[PDB]
Parts: structure tokens; sequence; C-alpha cells
């Protein structure tokens, strides 16, 4: 077997020419040279099955990105395992590889407006492919938006993903949550478990942001502080957004503050372009049902450049694991894997 930094790096004779990349987010990945397509691609090794969080997650994202298929939300390739669930350690999940992400490309390039507008319209355009599916991505940020040479753009990571529950919305204030910090809605902090639409629509608000400073718009440093930097530029809510807060906790957290003004956004962002900060600031609304849904986000006039509803494709096939234990769950990846097997 193939060794990389001293560990297995198993992915056979089809897969050679291996280079190490870093440690993603549930283990190691590499490029290799895919010897049937004739291209290199990016391969991470998964080793879940000691933990049934991780057997979840794992599962998850399989059985989500092999089902969907669109241009702007990252394939499997191919997965690679033991023939045999006794024999079946590791997994590994080939996908196209993308030179750069959001992430590492907002750290030292500034975007044209062109590119704003473009990286939008594609974010968007995955995101109602997603929605359409009534799955949830919830985890949003830079670097799960992979680009291409010629910046083309692919949603990644679909192992915090959920099937949306609005009904099942509402939770008490300060209730943890997994997903990350600096692309959290208000409402996760108050009273939101994150299983509608509008969570995800927050997350590219922040993004957008993002794209037109380089910098985080809400780097809170901590959980609570998150709130502060969100209130700290939207300002105190209003009473009726307050009045849509039923939970008396976090009702009374808000009330307690005292009064901040909203920064205008063209004061924080004084080269944006004005349709692009009128689309931001509904993004960015504070009351969730007020935010803008991912198709008016398309149809806005920031985006009237690329806006084409029948080049946006939907889902033809919309979606318990929360307590099957792990020896069932490796059962069920063994199975979602097999179609990969000669
Ligand atoms: C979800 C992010 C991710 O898997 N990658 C980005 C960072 C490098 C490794 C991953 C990659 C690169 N090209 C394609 N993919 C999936």
């Amino acid at each position: 077997p193939e060794m990389v930094r001293g560990q297995v790096f198993d992915v056979g004779p089809r897969y050679t020419n291996l280079s190490y990349i870093g440690e993603g987010a549930y283990g190691m990945v590499c490029s290799a040279y895919d010897n049937v397509n004739k291209v290199r691609v990016a391969i991470k090794k998964i080793s879940p099955f000691e933990h049934q969080t991780y057997c979840q997650r794992t599962l998850r994202e399989i059985k989500i990105l092999l089902r969907f298929r669109h241009e702007n939300i990252i394939g499997i390739n191919d997965i690679i395992r033991a023939p045999t669930i006794e024999q079946m350690k590791d997994v590994y999940i080939v996908q196209d590889l993308m030179e750069t992400d959001l992430y590492k490309l907002l750290k030292t390039q500034h975007l044209s407006n062109d590119h704003i507008c473009y990286f939008l319209y594609q974010i968007l355009r995955g995101l109602k492919y997603i929605h359409s599916a009534n799955v949830l991505h919830r985890d949003l940020k830079p670097s799960n938006l992979l680009l291409n040479t010629t910046c083309d753009l692919k949603i990644c990571d679909f192992g915090l993903a959920r099937v949306a529950d609005p009904d099942h919305d509402h939770t008490g204030f300060l209730t943890e949550y997994v997903a990350t910090r600096w692309y959290r809605a208000p409402e996760i902090m108050l009273n939101s478990k994150g299983y509608t639409k509008s969570i995800d629509i927050w997350s590219v608000g922040c993004i957008l942001a993002e794209m037109l400073s380089n910098r985080p718009i809400f780097p809170g440093k901590h959980y609570l502080d998150q709130l502060n930097h969100i209130l700290g530029i939207l300002g105190s809510p209003s009473q009726e957004d307050l009045n849509c807060i039923i939970n008396l906790k976090a009702r009374n957290y808000l009330l307690s503050l005292p009064h901040k003004n909203k920064v205008p956004w063209n004061r924080l962002f004084p080269n944006a372009d004005s349709k692009a900060l009128d689309l931001l600031d509904k993004m960015l609304t504070f009351n969730p049902h007020k935010r803008i849904e991912v198709e008016q986000a398309l149809a806005h006039p920031y985006l009237e450049q690329y806006y084409d509803p029948s080049d946006e494709p939907i889902a033809e096939a919309p979606f318990e694991l929360d307590d099957l234990p792990k020896e069932k769950l490796k059962e069920l990846i063994f199975e979602e894997t097999a179609r990969f097997q000669p």
C-alpha cells in the first residue's frame, strides 16, 4: 500500500503519484493521478468506524453527494474500500481536484466586482439545488467553496447537512451548536436548531461581505461574542423582530442590551457595488422569516447578468440515523459504497 507521511493511504493502482495536501476535517487528504480518466483528483481518507457520530457524518455526506448531480456541487467520482465489512477500516472518497478555495483565495487576492458577482451567482445556483432537495448544508464558509483555474465554483462538505425541518426548529437560549462560528445566524444563539433554509442564506450573506473586504464580517472570538459582533453592525432588533422571539431568556437578553445603531453597509464597504449591498442587506436580515430566500436572491438585480431560472436546476428527488448504532452504520456505509466495487 502507498504510504504518505508514514501512514497508509491505500488508493490502489488506479491512483498513483500521490502528493500531501493536508489533514482535512476528518483525516488525511492527497491529490493523485487517476490512471483511467487521465487527470489528477482529490482523495480524502476517512476512518469513522469506532464512533457513531463520525459514521453518521460520513454516511450523510456519501448519501447526499451520490444523489446530487449539479455543476456547482462537488461530486463523488469513486469510493475505495476493502471488499468485505470485516476488512473495511478506511474509506477513500475520490473527487474532482480543484486548485483552490475561497478561504485561500481571500487570504491573498482582491476580488473584482465581476468575480464577486460570478462567485455569488454560483454559490446561490448550487444552493438553489440543495434547498430544492429539502437539504440544508449548515456549514457554508469560504473553505467549503472550491474553485478551479477558470473560477468554476463547487460547494464541498456535506457532513453537517440535514433534511430541513422548520416545524421542529425552536429551542432555548444559548443551545450549543456544531457549525462554524463566524458564519452562524443570530437565531442559532437565541432560539433556533438550524433546521430551516434561512440558516444557509445567513452564511452566504457573511461570505458575500467577506468577498467585499477580504475580512470576516462577524469574527466572534467565542459562542456569545458572535452575537455581539452581529448586533454591532445590524444594530438593536426592532420591536416587531423581538416579538417574533417568544422564548423569554432570549427575548430578555436582547432587551437587556444598550441600544446599538445600524452601521450603514456603504460605510463598511465604501468600494462595493450598491446592488451588491442591497442584496447583502437582504441576506443579513436579523429576522429569519424576513430573510431573502435562495430563489429571490438569484432574481436580485445584482445578479441580472447571470439569472436564468431555466438554467438553475432543481433536484428530481428531494430527501432515522440519529440513534442507529455504529455497527449498523458501517453496514450502511458498506452498502452505500458498493456500486464502486468491480
Ligand atoms: C470540502 C473541502 C475539500 O474537501 N477540499 C478542499 C481543500 C483541499 C482538499 C479538498 C479538495 C480539493 N479539490 C477537491 N477537493 C474535494
